[PDB]
């Protein structure tokens, strides 16, 4: 049983938890209510256990995609922001915190993949995927390659596959039609057929993983990479002069990266739901609140329009948000585990020719909708 007249908050150890504690001390100064911030190991696994017995934290911070399953077991309270508050955040971020109609969390930060490029090797980054093969040949003439990124995970290759028509599950009004999957349509086939060609024409190597591509870009061996906010700190140490920009189009259509939204949810068993709404809406989700956390550990792009416009003076964060607005919000439904598994196999079997593109995608679609 959770204690009343108090706030306990769980956030991961790699986020700005000391900044969040500073926002809490301010709350404690205005109300007399104490806020305890903790960052337990494996908290996304521990929460469902302790919350099942009416225990755990009052507020939990995690990416939005774990929240659909918490909500399925009734572990999260429905939230009640008015339209005025809702209008202070980007509209698309609210779509990440709906579970079958209900708002079940507050959107905090937004994360998406971007095209990262070496400004010394590349004056102007390519605007389309179609011109990367010719560009790769030019650079190969000087002993450099055009693009290297993790091909092992579907998270990294999906932007291209989804560009001309692919999608995980059809979304409408806060609900995903779990029998409407877009892995086997013409769009996904066009995109996967472009990727395997890059591999057959030797512009890329099928065994390239995250470590390989990061090392090559950071050593200056390749002109581009595809990665997210988490990678920037290591490139900083490398001293490569880099830019971060919108991903290339394919068949004239924007690449569609998966969008992950750091979210804050309220324990349904919490006796302090009003205090929690007050802390989140009026202390944390303000320029001052978001600033205190970001100064401890950068959040990346944020959901709050007002502060985002100030963060976007950094072109790396502005590109992150631009890519996020063109991307695909990651489905928060349990059926996504089937998607990740099937799509990973499909891409790997097609890149190795162990299977055709049409066959590889046909099998994945079947595996996901069965």
């Amino acid at each position: 049983k959770i204690e009343e007249g108090k706030l306990v908050i769980w956030i991961n150890g790699d986020k700005g938890y000391n900044g969040l504690a500073e926002v809490g001390k301010k709350f404690e100064k205005d109300t007399g209510i104490k806020v305890t911030v903790e960052h337990p190991d494996k908290l996304e696994e521990k929460f469902p256990q302790v919350a099942a017995t009416g225990d755990g934290p009052d507020i939990i911070f995690w990416a939005h995609d774990r929240f659909g399953g918490y909500a399925q077991s009734g572990l999260l309270a429905e939230i009640t922001p008015d339209k005025a508050f809702q209008d202070k955040l980007y509209p698309f971020t609210w779509d990440a915190v709906r579970y079958n109609g209900k708002l079940i969390a507050y959107p905090i930060a937004v994360e998406a993949l971007s095209l990262i490029y070496n400004k010394d090797l590349l004056p102007n980054p390519p605007k389309t995927w179609e011109e990367i093969p010719a560009l790769d040949k030019e650079l190969k003439a000087k002993g450099k390659s055009a693009l290297m990124f993790n091909l092992q995970e579907p998270y990294f290759t999906w932007p291209l596959i989804a560009a001309d028509g692919g999608y995980a599950f059809k979304y409408e009004n806060g609900k995903y039609d779990i029998k409407d999957v877009g892995v086997d349509n013409a769009g996904a086939k066009a995109g996967l057929t472009f990727l395997v060609d890059l591999i057959k024409n030797k512009h890329m190597n099928a065994d390239t993983d995250y470590s390989i591509a990061e090392a090559a870009f950071n050593k200056g061996e390749t002109a581009m990479t595809i990665n997210g906010p988490r990678a920037w700190s290591n490139i900083d140490t490398s001293k490569v002069n880099y830019g971060v920009t919108v991903l290339p189009t394919f068949k004239g259509q924007p690449s569609k990266p998966f969008v992950g939204v750091l979210s804050a949810g309220i324990n349904a068993a919490s006796p302090n739901k009003e205090l929690a709404k007050e802390f989140l809406e009026n202390y944390l989700l303000t320029d001052e609140g978001l600033e205190a956390v970001n100064k401890d550990k950068p959040l990346g792009a944020v959901a709050l329009k007002s502060y985002e416009e100030e963060l976007a003076k950094d072109p790396r964060i502005a590109a992150t948000m631009e890519n996020a607005q063109k991307g695909e919000i990651m489905p928060n439904i349990p059926q996504m585990s089937a998607f990740w598994y099937a799509v990973r196999t499909a891409v790997i079997n097609a890149a190795s020719g162990r299977q055709t593109v049409d066959e590889a995608l046909k099998d994945a679609q079947t595996r996901i909708t069965k």
